[PDB]
């Protein structure tokens, strides 16, 4: 019983976190196997941020002006090569602590643990969400960006993000380990606009469920719904429109508990409409959505 | 920017980790030097539980009914013994990824990490306070027992908090690392009345810190006020009381921001008594205080 936002375990993680420097510059990197994965914006100076010309800017750097270090041990850089917004540099070492590791694109929605690095240290792990507009709601300072995203399946490692930069309104953005930003954003000091952000409708239902199954059950009510009338609620409160892929991926915790997921949809339409009313749910004075069905299942199971 | 709630990173412990069978029971332990730390209820069966003689069970037991698993070698126990409420069976091996390490008694209101572990592997890290009444609002299942809360000083880890037991009313209680158990618990499946708990006023005090810090102004007032009048207020609100310690703790913190620490308190005052009204602090409904003034200096500064 209990139910805390919980990461995953980041030790395999921990053992590929890497200190790139080129100039003044320093971030963190991801060291698998021969090849150190950064944001490219290390070889940026604070003059060219604005608008930089990173085809130019790598241009004038050679492979000994990128300097990798693990813990306290300086690694030998042979290739340099840009894939979109992420260096790629080829170290004459293979990383012996290399986990089993994918390279994935989560979708919004999906979750994933944090270990934010200042470095090629770690200093902390935390569970967060992608959100529907492709930002993420982090915790990073200076020194943040090259800190990965990632999951873990048994012992592989799916790194799923890479960070890049904050934007002027607190919240976070990067890239996956292709180079690739989630969402409109680039590699630039300039204000960008992250869309605008919805709730994810099946994660707080799924987070309903871990309710019920943790046992607070003060929101479940007499009613049921259609998917029709709880997606004219959900339009109304800026939340994500639920599909039947939502109610399929919701069978598992229906099933476990006994309740309906048109029944619980009803119970969240009146949490919406009528308010928490100053009561709490699972710890919480507002509707969590940065949990999935998956991760529900997963903590009220015990997957190591 | 952007305030999380952060465990320590738990590839240090993750090391630790281990599998501890004794008859049908099985539990984690923590292996650390020739010595496997595990609750010492691994040798009760479901029908001692109710009120077990301990000494006379153990005596019923010899090391090679102690079956000890690290991943997939099994460990070699050449002693055991009882020491309050853990066993310490020795191993003739000692474990290679043993951190620098302390075994420290944490009070009520400071907090630490916990590795939630599952037939001795990891399935999960949380951040986690020691609640006054020495209870935690943990996410613990049934194999769960053996799993450790720490904290990390650069390299050390040290060794808090060992799971033993879930009180019918949801929250969790264990050991530290010697066997005296936090709180009035002891080790029988009894109901167990965990004391009143009240709410950390100086880490709530410290996350409104981390708020100001994080932009969130909205609770900030044209207010002052005393420790006595303010003690009054948190007594009324199930708060703990401030003392003069909490304030210089608070120093720096306050210093940071240009916020005397009594015109915090106001702040806090004019919250409890007339509520958020809907509005949110860190992304968060209600007040915080799992997060100490150390944490939020930690985190708002970048500690690896
Ligand atoms: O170090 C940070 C950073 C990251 C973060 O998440 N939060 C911060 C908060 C305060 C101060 C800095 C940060 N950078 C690095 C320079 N930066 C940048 C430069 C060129 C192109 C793209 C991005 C923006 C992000
Ligand atoms: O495995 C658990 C357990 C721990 C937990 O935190 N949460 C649970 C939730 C559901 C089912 C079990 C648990 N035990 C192990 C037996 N147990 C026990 C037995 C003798 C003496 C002292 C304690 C109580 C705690």
């Amino acid at each position: 019983s209990g139910f805390r936002k919980m990461a995953f375990p980041s030790g395999k993680v921990e053992g590929c976190m890497v200190q790139v420097t080129c100039g003044t510059t320093t971030l963190n990197g991801l060291w698998l196997d021969d090849v150190v994965y950064c944001p490219r914006h290390v070889i940026c100076t604070s003059e060219d941020m604005l608008n930089p010309n990173y085809e130019d800017l790598l241009i004038r750097k050679s492979n000994h002006n990128f300097l990798v270090q693990a813990g306290n041990v300086q690694l030998r850089v042979i290739g340099h090569s840009m894939q979109n917004c992420v260096l790629k540099l080829k170290v004459d070492t293979a990383n012996p602590k290399t986990p089993k590791y994918k390279f994935v694109r989560i979708q919004p929605g999906q979750t994933f643990s944090v270990l934010a690095c200042y470095n090629g240290s770690p200093s902390g792990v935390y569970q967060c969400a992608m959100r529907p507009n492709f930002t993420i709601k982090g915790s990073f300072l200076n020194g943040s960006c090259g800190s990965v995203g990632f999951n873990i399946d048994y012992d592989c490692v799916s790194f799923c993000y890479m960070h890049h930069m904050e934007l002027p309104t607190g919240v976070h953005a990067g890239t996956d380990l292709e180079g690739n930003f989630y969402g409109p954003f680039v590699d630039r000091q300039t204000a960008q606009a992250a869309g605008t952000d919805t709730t994810i409708t099946v994660n707080v239902l799924a987070w309903l469920y871990a309710a019920v199954i943790n046992g607070d059950r003060w929101f479940l009510n007499r009613f049921t719904t259609t998917l029709n009338d709880f997606n004219l609620v959900a339009m109304k409160y800026n939340y994500e429109p639920l599909t039947q892929d939502h109610v399929d991926i919701l069978g598992p915790l229906s099933a476990q508990t006994g309740i309906a997921v048109l029944d619980m949809c009803a119970s969240l339409k009146e949490l919406l409409q009528n308010g928490m009313n100053g009561r709490t749910i699972l710890g919480s004075a507002l509707l969590e959505d940065e949990f999935t069905p998956f991760d529900v299942v997963r903590q009220c199971s015990g997957v190591t």
